[PDB]
């Protein structure tokens, strides 16, 4: 008895940059044509959400943030054919319209309907389904998961296994898939190679899982927080180094360790300097470096193009290069088949009402992934 | 008769930056172990040699430049097994030692014995085989082809078909292979794709040849000199554009023409601004951009890493990605079998004695490639 009606529910609203989320009542409009309204079951706290609070990732405010989640369909608008009420689903922060040139390309995944390149913070139709204190609130990446209910366009949701544990597979909505895919699909890590992963938070650990699954012989974790090394080795790092321990630049250390440069490097932090360092540490003639971290808004890096002329390949990707709607159900199935592990990424599980505390664990460095439960 | 003795011959010596070459007598020492002394037959004037004169490409002076050439073995040092006196050969400015990690890698070609990354201007043993006015003269990229005779390490020379027309196949020693391989081996241009090529000199025309060979549907030539357009279309460009004709930046023009960005772009000029423009004009999610041009010494470019994070691939390569000693003889065999044409690249021919006039033709923009005959 909620279908077709406005739902009044709790959501975490970000009214302004550099302020705590405000947990309060919002109104969620019913889904229009080709839209899906979801009751949220679990959502992760991803560094990108903090970057929105920090102002380094720009998107229109006020906003309902959150993009890594899973829930259950409450209702569908007219014309929806891929999910039904009661289905378990994961919102897709990168859509898959299936009709654009990128969707049709065998390698591309950054669908042209995304709200990332030039964020509008609305539904595909340019409007919002959220109201709070009488004011319209923006959506974020077409997902907006920090709410007991959200509405998403059909191209931004995927149906998953009805038996999946939503408090774990929400990670397939961002963190896990991004890291894993950056290794196995974007870099295409090869058996017996040497990999270096800069940044050992939730996404970096997933890159390590991918490098191990691809059969890398050496996976060097790189982080300035040594507290992260233990878990990195658990999931597959063979060695870990802290740049702060050395008197010489880390790229020099890594080139020496790998007898001339690594086969694959990954920047999984979001800093301009580590992107160049990661590039440099890969072997100059055949090395490949993948940018995964989201850089600060509007800032350019500076680099010497001879680093590329010698033969290096540099690339970046969103969401591990996975075509989202095709891939997410498959990843959940693979998870149910024990093909990979999600527990090592989860360090804290908190009620949704503790979202601010969850963000504090992330900022302090205490957590890898905190999952919020509704 | 000359075996084991010093040979006195004419060479084009560059005593100082920004000055004409001095054609005068030099002394060329006999080859030491694993060295090969070559009587030169033809050499091309490549933009890189002019960059040495300009000082934008740094290597120790005074020097005998020249690196795109063919000739006939005059004598071999002790232990040489891959060429013999009388064989036709092409010197390799990127060596192939066959032993280092890069030589052993299936994709790499920038052998660690190269004299390009940290140029010393000598033979592999750290010394010079050239004397002029009683002073030692530096080698260039282990080739030094602007001389009637040169001495090269065995790893920097390839034996070619004894019936090869040396005044045409010298281009396989640089210009043609670099461009053609940049398209077919490095970028891996696909059938039906859209390519954009920045710079329509000798190497850019070779990239067009490779794109056409690979089956590209559209090949867009980009150059500020419209006099280059006719020849570009002759070798396969479908359209040519001069950035100076437009009010908007050329990456916007190319993105418009290609309905969202090109599949493959190539920077074949050597400017920092065009490397970034070329990267930008490839499609944001799956585009590939290859840097072929040689940038000014020690200068960094500035770019926004979001260009990569969306999915673009950026890479560069030396000599078309070709393992040099393995590939050169195969490229010559293919030329002899009419698999590709070299004549369209050659616009002028002069005797070696007119090398300065040859450089004037390149600098004025009149020539594509001038071949010098000894
Ligand atoms: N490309 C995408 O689709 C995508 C998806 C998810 C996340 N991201 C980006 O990935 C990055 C990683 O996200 P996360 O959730 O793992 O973040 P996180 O904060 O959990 O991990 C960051 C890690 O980097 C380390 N670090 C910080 N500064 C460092 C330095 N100078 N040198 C070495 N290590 C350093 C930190 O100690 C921490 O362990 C963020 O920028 C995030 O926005 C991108
Ligand atoms: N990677 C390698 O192994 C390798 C090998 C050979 C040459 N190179 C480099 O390749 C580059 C091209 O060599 P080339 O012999 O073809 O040179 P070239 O001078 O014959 O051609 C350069 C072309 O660029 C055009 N151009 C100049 N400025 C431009 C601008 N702003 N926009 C568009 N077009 C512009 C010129 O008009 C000209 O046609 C040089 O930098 C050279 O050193 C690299
Ligand atoms: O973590 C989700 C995410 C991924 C890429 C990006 F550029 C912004 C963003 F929010
Ligand atoms: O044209 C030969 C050549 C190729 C690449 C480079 F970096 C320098 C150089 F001289
Ligand atoms: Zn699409
Ligand atoms: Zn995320
Ligand atoms: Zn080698
Ligand atoms: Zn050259």
């Amino acid at each position: 008895s909620t279908a077709g009606k406005v739902i009044k529910c709790k959501a975490a609203v970000l009214w302004e940059e550099k302020k705590p989320f405000s947990i309060e009542e919002v109104e969620v409009a019913p889904p229009k044509a080709h839209e899906v309204r979801i009751k949220m079951v679990a959502t992760g706290i991803c560094r990108s959400d903090d970057q929105v609070v920090s102002g380094t990732l720009v998107t229109p405010l006020p906003v309902i943030a959150g993009h890594e989640a899973a829930g259950i369909v409450e209702s569908i608008g007219e014309g929806v054919t891929t999910v039904r009420p009661g289905d378990k689903v994961i919102p897709l922060f990168t859509p898959q319209c299936g009709k654009c040139r990128v969707c049709k390309h065998p390698e591309g995944n950054f669908c042209l309907k995304n709200d990332l390149s030039m964020p509008r913070g609305t539904m595909q139709d340019g409007t919002s389904r959220f109201t709070c204190r009488g004011k319209p609130i923006h959506h974020f990446l077409g997902t907006s998961t920090f709410s007991q209910y959200t509405v998403v366009d059909e191209i931004s949701v995927a149906k998953i296994d009805a038996a999946s544990p939503l408090e774990k597979v929400c990670l397939i909505g961002c963190g896990f898939s991004t890291g894993y895919g950056s290794a196995v699909k974007v870099a295409k890590v090869t058996q017996g190679s040497t990999c270096a992963v800069f940044g050992l938070g939730g996404v970096g650990l997933s890159v390590i899982m991918g490098c191990k699954a691809a059969g890398a012989a050496r996976i060097i974790g790189v982080d300035i927080n040594k507290d992260r090394f233990a878990k990195a080795k658990e999931v597959g790092a063979t060695e870990c180094v802290n740049p702060q321990d050395y008197k010489k630049p880390i790229q020099e250390v890594l080139t020496e360790m790998s007898n001339g440069g690594v086969d694959f490097s990954f920047e999984v932090i979001g800093r301009l300097d580590t992107m160049v360092t990661a590039l440099s540490c890969c072997q100059e003639a055949y090395g490949v470096s993948v940018i995964v971290g989201v850089p600060p808004d509007s800032q350019n890096l500076s680099m010497n193009p001879m680093l590329l002329l010698s033969g290096r390949t540099w690339k970046g990707a969103i969401f591990g290069g996975f075509k989202s709607k095709d891939s997410v159900p498959k990843l959940v199935a693979d998870f149910m088949a024990k093909k990979f592990a999600l527990d090592p990424l989860i360090t804290h599980v908190l009620p949704f009402e503790k979202i601010n505390e969850g963000f504090d664990l992330l900022r302090s460095g205490e957590s890898i992934r905190t999952i919020l439960t509704f």
